[PDB]
């Protein structure tokens, strides 16, 4: 579960914040968000930066579109197939 | 899944934006907000746009007290037949 939440975290912070020089902030930008998904929290208003009705219009920019379809694939591996794999274990 | 999708996401868009030309925005629309209700997102003030408490009051129009009925069989389906289906399916 782990390393799914890294293969998110991580290109979603490098693609939405491409001007960053290095600090500790960026390790838990990359682990945030991400574990928050675990538990249903999609952060329906900042998936799409550059809508209408986007809580983050600045980080709009090159390449801010790839940011949903990444989501989608996490979500789907994170939420629904390692959470219920976890449970499946639990339940045995 | 898909389909269940896009049978309420093309209805949805259809209706609430009756007043739209041809754009590839179009294919976003119909899928974007559907596939994030499979995660338990309800976009809770946009289902009924012609409420008090609506973030969308310039959507109110004829026939938009149609889509929180539509949205209400969706999540049904969606939420719990289909994914506890695909669940299931993981279980095994
Ligand atoms: C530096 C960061 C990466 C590492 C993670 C460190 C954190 C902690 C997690 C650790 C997870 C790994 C645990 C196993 C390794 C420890 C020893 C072990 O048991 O080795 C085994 C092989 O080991 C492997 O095959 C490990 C291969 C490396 C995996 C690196 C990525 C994992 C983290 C992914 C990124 C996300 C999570 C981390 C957040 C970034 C062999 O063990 P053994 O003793 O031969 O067998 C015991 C049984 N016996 C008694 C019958 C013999
Ligand atoms: C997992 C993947 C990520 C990378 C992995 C590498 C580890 C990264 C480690 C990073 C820690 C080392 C850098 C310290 C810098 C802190 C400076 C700072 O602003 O601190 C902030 C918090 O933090 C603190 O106050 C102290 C640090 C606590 C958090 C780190 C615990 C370790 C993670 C546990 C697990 C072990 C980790 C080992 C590996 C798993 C204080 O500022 P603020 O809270 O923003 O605001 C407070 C009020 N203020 C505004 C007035 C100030
Ligand atoms: C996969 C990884 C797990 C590995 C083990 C555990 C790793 C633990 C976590 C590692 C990430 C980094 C730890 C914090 C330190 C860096 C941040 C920092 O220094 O300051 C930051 C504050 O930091 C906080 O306030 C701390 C909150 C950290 C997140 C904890 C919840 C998420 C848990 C996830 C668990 C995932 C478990 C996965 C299992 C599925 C910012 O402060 P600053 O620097 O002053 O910046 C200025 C900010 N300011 C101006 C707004 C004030
Ligand atoms: C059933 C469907 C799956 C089929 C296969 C995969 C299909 C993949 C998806 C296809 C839908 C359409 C793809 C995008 C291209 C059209 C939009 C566009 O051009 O621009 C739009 C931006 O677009 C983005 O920012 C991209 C984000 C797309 C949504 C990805 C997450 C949803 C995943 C769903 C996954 C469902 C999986 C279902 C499994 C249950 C708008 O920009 P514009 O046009 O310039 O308009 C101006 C806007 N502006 C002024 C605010 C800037
Ligand atoms: C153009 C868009 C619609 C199509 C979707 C394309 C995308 C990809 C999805 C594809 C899903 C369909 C896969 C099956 C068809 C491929 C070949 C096949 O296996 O045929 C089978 C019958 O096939 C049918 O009965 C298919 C009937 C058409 C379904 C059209 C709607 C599906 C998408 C709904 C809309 C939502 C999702 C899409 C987003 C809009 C017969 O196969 P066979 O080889 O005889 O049997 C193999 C076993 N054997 C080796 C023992 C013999
Ligand atoms: C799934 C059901 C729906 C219909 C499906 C039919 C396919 C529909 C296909 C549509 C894509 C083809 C037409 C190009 C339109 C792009 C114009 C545009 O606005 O781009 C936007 C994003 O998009 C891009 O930058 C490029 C397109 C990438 C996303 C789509 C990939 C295909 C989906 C993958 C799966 C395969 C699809 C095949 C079938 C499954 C850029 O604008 P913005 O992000 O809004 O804003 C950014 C900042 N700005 C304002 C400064 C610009
Ligand atoms: C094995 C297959 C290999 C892939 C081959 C296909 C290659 C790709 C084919 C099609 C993708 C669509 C074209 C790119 C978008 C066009 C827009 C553009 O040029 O500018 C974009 C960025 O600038 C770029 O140059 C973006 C380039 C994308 C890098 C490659 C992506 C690969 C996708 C992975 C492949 C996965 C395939 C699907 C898997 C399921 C947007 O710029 P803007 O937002 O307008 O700028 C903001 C302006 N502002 C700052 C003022 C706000
Ligand atoms: C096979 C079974 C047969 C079906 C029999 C039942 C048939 C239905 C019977 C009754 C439905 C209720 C009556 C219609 C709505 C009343 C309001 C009205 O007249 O105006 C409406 C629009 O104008 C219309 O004409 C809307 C007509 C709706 C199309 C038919 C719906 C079919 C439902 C499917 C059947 C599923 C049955 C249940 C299944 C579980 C609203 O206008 P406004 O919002 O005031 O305008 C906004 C003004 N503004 C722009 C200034 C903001
Ligand atoms: C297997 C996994 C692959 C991914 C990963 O784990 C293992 O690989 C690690 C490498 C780490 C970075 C290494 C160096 C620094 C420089 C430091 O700079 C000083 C601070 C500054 C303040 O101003 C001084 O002034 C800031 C932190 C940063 C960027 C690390 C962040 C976490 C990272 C990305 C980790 C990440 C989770
Ligand atoms: C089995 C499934 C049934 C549903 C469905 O899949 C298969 O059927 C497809 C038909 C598609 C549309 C066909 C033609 C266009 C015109 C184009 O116009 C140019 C743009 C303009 C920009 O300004 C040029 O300047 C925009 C896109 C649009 C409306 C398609 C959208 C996606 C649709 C609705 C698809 C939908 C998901
Ligand atoms: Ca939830």
């Amino acid at each position: 579960m782990a390393l799914v939440l890294l293969s998110f975290g991580v290109p979603r912070k490098a693609i939405l914040y491409p001007h960053e020089e290095p600090s500790w902030s960026l390790a838990k930008d990359i682990v945030f968000h991400p574990y928050w998904m675990i538990f249903g929290e999609v952060y329906a208003y900042e998936i799409d930066v550059c809508a209408n009705d986007s809580t983050l219009p600045t980080i709009c920019g090159p390449g801010t579109w790839l940011t949903p379809f990444l989501q989608a694939v996490y979500l789907f591996v994170q939420y629904i197939i390692m959470v219920n794999l976890l449970i499946a274990f639990f339940n045995n």
